[PDB]
């Protein structure tokens, strides 16, 4: 499944889809198109089951007829009445039961066909009614700012520390001068593009910031999660995008795999086909893990700002779709994401992306875009999603009552869930590099001395 | 390139290769297939040189009879004396500039398509010589045991610790009782066989012993070092073995790469087309990665928990340096002390084993295995491996050692390397848990305590 198709066949519903593909910059279209190849699919269905049932009555009249020793018939020809009936879903089984055993064996064997027929239209229909649902954004949060481009249309949210700081060199220089950082042919000609080595101090540092991130969300009663990097193409499918394996994700052959690009995709892939009948505490999950990205979308070339091969620390909440709880974690988790910036003592701004640049997943989305005194720019550091019940739906991941036997249950809940960057390690080294630089080396923020054997400064060459 | 080529055309370097091969129960007569093969080899050479030279000859006689004036000459046709001469690397210089500018410019079109020839037959024999290279051990330390099993043939050299206590749990029932690992289908039929999710605790315990293993070599003046984890083929195939292709390394597509299964080989790869004049201090380097292997040679061995899998995290030793005055067996014994020293400081009994011949992979000289006693699975178990490489892998990334200077015309002297293992993070977190256990959880060891936030246990769920 891609979205649960239950909200298309509400008119308010429907109504809520169309608007918010509008507010998109999408096509609402899409919810139309959806809507005739579902009420195709639900044709197939009534006839299916008419059908099943009809076959039935065919194996239970056979039974009777043979048990009473009546003598099999003439013919095994079916009336022109009767294939026109079923076809149509009228067939009664009354009508059935007036055949000789022959030709009820026929018809048995007719229906099946039949039966195979409409499950190959109900296939074909399942597919493209999936991929009109992928063209399907999440439904806006009311505050998202309306504009198509990001340059001109985010809205910025708050700032932090001194943001109009300018500093002497840059983070490819400065982690050239340490020495502690290679990117040049010893290594592109091993690895390949964007490809680096770390060494002495940088790798001290990458190490304080995994330990310090995985330290500073367990605090916050998050629980950590280190996840396997590989995951196959059918579960890789339910939480990435068709343009993800184009543009971002390695294949890995050993099933054919996929290198994961974030902690968020095994974390929700953990969920799928799961059901909690309450989130009284929400599940908070610390992912500690490895990230790999193709970059195909020469940008960022530069250092170690933008690399296939990176850390990164990410917080991650599935809790109860009610009450728009879901809304009081989104704001939860970019505080926290702002909290520990402020502890590195990281200038930067928070921004409401507006909504023609949001993925398909995300309802709203922040990012912290962290201040670089010598690029004399702000950088993206970390992004925070709410993406409510989308990926839930993908996954298949389930909340609350069933629908039988619950009078009061009329529709299929599914759990919300969040995804948000703690800490993208070589990226954020970057930034305290360009932020803490002296003519001497780099100052090491407060917090990670204790995670780095009590160093204060590591030293140009 | 494999190996160099000198030591096999050097009658007593032959005779201590032969006699290597022989202690190692390997083929002697690999020794002479490569001698063949290069005999081959600078007979096409040979050839290529002299007519590369005549070549240089027709350019030059043409000119000068341009110069002259000389009619060009009745024929272009080559007397099948010269034919024959130059395919025997006997034809003259002077009998060249006795031809007429036609047939110097024919003879010139014909010795350059027999050096085209030449060089796809010295192709074939560098394949087929690189091929019978890796078939041969790296020459034997004098001290190595004589075996050909494991079981009777290595020597146990040094114990310590509690070697014969036992223990109520085995590490897989341990982390099942703490709730902190999961191996079930929810991980498996998202990633596949062997791989897990470590949650919590174990996450906690995880970090502790990656940033504590890291600072135990920073403090013995170890370099940290933090490697790419994809390697080109070619690259690749300097620092693995044909076998491991097939058996360990998964295949990366983004130009084919390869997930490293250790970082001694982006290590190794690292010091490609290297040149060290002198190495009054080694490079010593702190290697850390995640590891990933296929396991195909385990076939359905230890396939429970974390003690065998596809990726894990490890911390490795790898030193660079001089071959010359037995310089490396002094760090070889150095490397296996620290690696007694962590475990020591750990609290991890265990035995110290010299590797018999017959057992050590090609490139070995000698290599030590620290096994530890895994008291509730009742048995020793390898943690590490220390081997001193001496020149092998330097012959194979072209690593070269020693005086460089102008005017060095065809002994090349290569560095030695050496790896040992230091932390080999899941299999050390199941025997701490195997030794630490209690009937309410697992005892942090002392050592880690401040880096994982001063935590003493982590509980039985
Ligand atoms: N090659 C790269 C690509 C990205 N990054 C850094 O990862 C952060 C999260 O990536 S995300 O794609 O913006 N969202 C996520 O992955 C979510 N799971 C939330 O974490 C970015 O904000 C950027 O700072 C990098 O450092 N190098
Ligand atoms: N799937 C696996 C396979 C191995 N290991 C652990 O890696 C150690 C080093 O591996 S090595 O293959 O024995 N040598 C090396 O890789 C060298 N570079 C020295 O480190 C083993 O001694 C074992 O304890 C594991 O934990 N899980
Ligand atoms: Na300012
Ligand atoms: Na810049
Ligand atoms: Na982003
Ligand atoms: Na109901
Ligand atoms: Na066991
Ligand atoms: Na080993």
């Amino acid at each position: 499944m891609v979205l649960d198709i239950q909200l298309f066949r509400d008119e308010t519903g429907a109504n809520i889809i169309r608007e918010s593909q509008r507010r998109r910059f999408a096509d609402p279209d899409i919810v139309d198109a959806i809507i005739e190849a579902d009420k195709k699919w639900r044709r197939t269905q009534f006839l299916t089951e008419a059908s099943k049932k009809l076959i039935n009555i065919c194996s239970k009249a056979v039974g009777a007829k043979k048990k009473a020793k009546e003598a099999d018939g003439d013919t095994s020809e079916i009336p022109p009445q009767v294939k026109e009936a079923y076809e149509n879903g009228t067939l009664k089984g009354e009508q059935v039961e007036q055949l000789c055993v022959l030709q009820l064996k026929q018809l048995s064997k007719d229906l099946s066909d039949q039966v195979a027929g409409l499950a190959k239209e109900a296939q074909q229909l399942e597919e493209e009614r999936d991929k009109l649902m992928l063209n399907v954004g999440n439904i806006l949060h009311e505050s998202v700012p309306i504009a198509q481009d990001e340059e001109t249309g985010n809205t910025v949210v708050r700032t932090f520390g001194n943001t109009t700081k300018r500093a002497k060199l840059n983070h490819v220089s400065i982690m050239e001068r340490l020495g502690m950082m290679d990117t040049s042919k010893a290594v592109t000609s091993m690895a390949g593009g964007r490809s680096y080595v770390l060494k002495g101090g940088l790798v001290q540092l990458q190490v304080a910031l995994v330990s310090y991130s995985l330290d500073f969300l367990v605090k916050r009663g998050y629980t950590p999660f280190y996840p396997p990097f590989f995951l196959n193409r059918d579960v890789m499918g339910e939480v990435a995008q068709l343009s993800q394996f184009d543009e971002e994700l390695y294949q890995v052959s050993g099933d054919k795999k996929y290198l994961i690009a974030t902690s968020e995709m095994p974390i929700a892939a953990y969920h799928r086909g799961r059901w909690f009948t309450e989130l009284k505490e929400p599940l908070k999950y610390a992912g500690m893990s490895t990230c790999f990205r193709k970059e195909a979308g020469g940008r960022d070339t530069l250092g170690i700002f933008r690399v296939h091969q990176f850390d990164k620390i990410e917080q991650f909440v599935v809790c109860s779709p009610r009450q728009e709880e879901s809304w009081r974690h989104l704001e939860d988790m970019i505080t926290t994401s702002e909290e520990f910036n402020k502890s590195l003592g990281l200038p930067y701004r928070v921004v409401n992306i507006c909504s023609g640049a949001l993925n398909n997943a995300a309802a709203k989305k922040y990012d912290l875009e962290a201040w670089f005194p010598a690029s004399g720019a702000f950088r993206e550091l970390v992004s925070c999603s709410n993406c409510t019940d989308y990926q839930s739906q993908s996954v298949n991941c389930r909340y609350g009552p069933n629908l039988r036997g619950t009078a009061a249950q009329n529709v299929k809940e599914y759990c919300h869930m969040l995804n948000g960057t703690l800490c993208a390690i070589t990226r954020t080294m970057c930034c305290i590099c360009e932020n803490y630089q002296t003519e001497e080396g780099v100052v090491i923020p407060d917090v990670l001395r204790p995670y780095m054997m009590g160093i204060e400064m590591i030293r140009f060459e």
